[PDB]
């Protein structure tokens, strides 16, 4: 029993991380096969930042202008190119620790693990969600860029995020591994602000089921609601619409606990209308929206990699 | 910026985990050099559990009665012995992925990462604290025992916990890697209850400093207090005493922020006396006590391994 914010084991990703230095700027790269992937703003000087012409900056660079280091070992760059907002550096050595891997673009609401890195070396791992406004609530300092977010399925690593920047409220923005940003953000030092955020309703319901499975049951009531009447109440409290596909995805937890999705919706409605009144759920005094249905099942049934 | 509950990278520990099977019971072991370490209750049948004589149960067992598997590879046991509540199984193969390592007994208040495992395979990683009552608030299912807790310093893995059991309130108890329990717990299925828990004051102060560093400043007041008058108020709200050694350990954060430890104590006193009034600190509506001073510095300055 117990329920914790839990990350994927990071060992497969750890063997892929390298340091990339261009002039005076250092950040992290992902070494897979004989390619190193990193944010293109490595080629900017603390100067180019307000309005850079990346295509131009890259035309001046030769292979030797990129120093790539894997622990203590120098990797010679033998080719370079740009794809959207990431650089691909072709190196003379295939990484012998390359996992089985895919590149995926995740949707808002989905969770992943971040391996926070500095100077090509891991500092720590944590789990977060892709918010509806296309930001994440991470922990990233100067030098963190090129840190990656990932999921594991058995032995296949799904790379889904590479970190690029920090926005005013202390939230974070980055790209997929093909270099396209999540959200309306660009890689320049200019006035940018996150859209207002909403609460991921399907995940809050998944979390309420996790609470029942672990024996925290005080918030269950004897009523039901319709999907439509629930969605009126959700909108008022800045919650995403709940769709029929979300009800289908909650099917396994609903089955396991014997509580119909629309019955749990009635319980959430009363929590939103009446507050929690100093009581906690799973040790928390706020409703938690960074667990997917799949995350709940994984932790509560003990799936391994 | 940002502050997250962050675990150590787990890759070094992942290469040490194996499956240990004795008769019908399977759990996890830690393979270091040519020794596998695991909880001794692997030699119990779902029967022996209420009151086992381990010394007796072990006398009946031969080397072949332990099946040890490392991924798909069989490790032959060539010797076995017991030390307190852990078995040491001598195997015919030295683990080629053995990290630099130490065994340490941690004190209450200290934090570590748990690599939750089933069938010798990692499920996830999370951070927790050794509570004052010598329990941890983890996430562990049937088959989790022998999962380990650890710290990293640069390249040295400090193993500090091996998981053995779950107590009534859904909290967890286990041993150091020499087999001695944390707290007054025994490895039998009998009526056991955690002592009442207290809040780790030094860690709550460390967390308030983390909040200032990240720009969350609303709770700072213009007053000071004495260590003695603070400690009267702490005791009333079930907080550990704050000692002069704890003030010395907070020295770096106090220096960095320019807020004297006793000034932050005055702020915490008002939070305890007057509540937080619907406001959050670092996104949280409760005071958080699972970050040590060292954890705050690490995350906020970007220390790597
Ligand atoms: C990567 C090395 C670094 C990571 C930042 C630094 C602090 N925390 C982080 O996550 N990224 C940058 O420095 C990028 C890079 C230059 C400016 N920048 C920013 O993150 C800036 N943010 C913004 O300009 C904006 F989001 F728009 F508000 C900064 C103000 C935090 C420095 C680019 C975008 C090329
Ligand atoms: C390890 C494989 C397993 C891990 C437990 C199972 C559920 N969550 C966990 O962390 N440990 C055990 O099954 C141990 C083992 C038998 C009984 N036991 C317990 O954890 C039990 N707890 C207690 O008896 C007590 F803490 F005292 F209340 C149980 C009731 C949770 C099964 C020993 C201690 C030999």
């Amino acid at each position: 029993s117990g329920f914790r914010k839990m990350a994927f084991p990071s060992g497969k990703v750890e063997g892929c991380m390298v340091q990339v230095t261009c002039g005076t700027t250092t950040l992290n790269g992902l070494w897979l096969d004989d390619v190193v992937y990193c944010p293109r703003h490595v080629i900017c000087t603390s100067e180019d930042m307000l309005n850079p012409n990346y295509e131009d900056l890259l035309i001046r660079k030769s292979n030797h202008n990129f120093l790539v280091q894997a622990g203590n070992v120098q990797l010679r760059v033998i080719g370079h190119s740009m794809q959207n907002c990431v650089l691909k550096l072709k190196v003379d050595t295939a990484n012998p620790k390359t996992p089985k891997y895919k590149f995926v673009r995740i949707q808002p609401g989905q969770t992943f693990s971040v391996l926070a890195c500095y100077n090509g070396s891991p500092s720590g791992v944590y789990q977060c969600a892709m918010r509806p406004n296309f930001t994440i609530k991470g922990s990233f300092l100067n030098g963190s860029c090129g840190s990656v977010g990932f999921n594991i399925d058995y032995d296949c690593v799904s790379f889904c995020y590479m970190h690029h920047m920090e926005l005013p409220t202390g939230v974070h923005a980055g790209t997929d591994l093909e270099g396209n940003f999540y959200g309306p953000f660009v890689d320049r030092q200019t006035a940018q602000a996150a859209g207002t955020d909403t609460t991921i309703t399907v995940n809050v319901l998944a979390w309420l089921y996790a609470a029942v499975i672990n024996g925290d049951r005080w918030f269950l009531n004897r009523f039901t609601t319709t999907l439509n009447d629930f969605n009126l109440v959700a909108m008022k409290y800045n919650y995403e619409p709940l769709t029929q596909d979300h009800v289908d995805i909650l099917g396994p937890l609903s089955a396991q606990t014997g509580i119909a999705v629309l019955d749990m919706c009635a319980s959430l409605k009363e929590l939103l209308q009446n507050g929690m009144n100093g009581r906690t759920i799973l040790g928390s005094a706020l409703l938690e929206d960074e667990f997917t249905p799949f995350d709940v099942v994984r932790q509560c049934s003990g799936v391994t990699f």
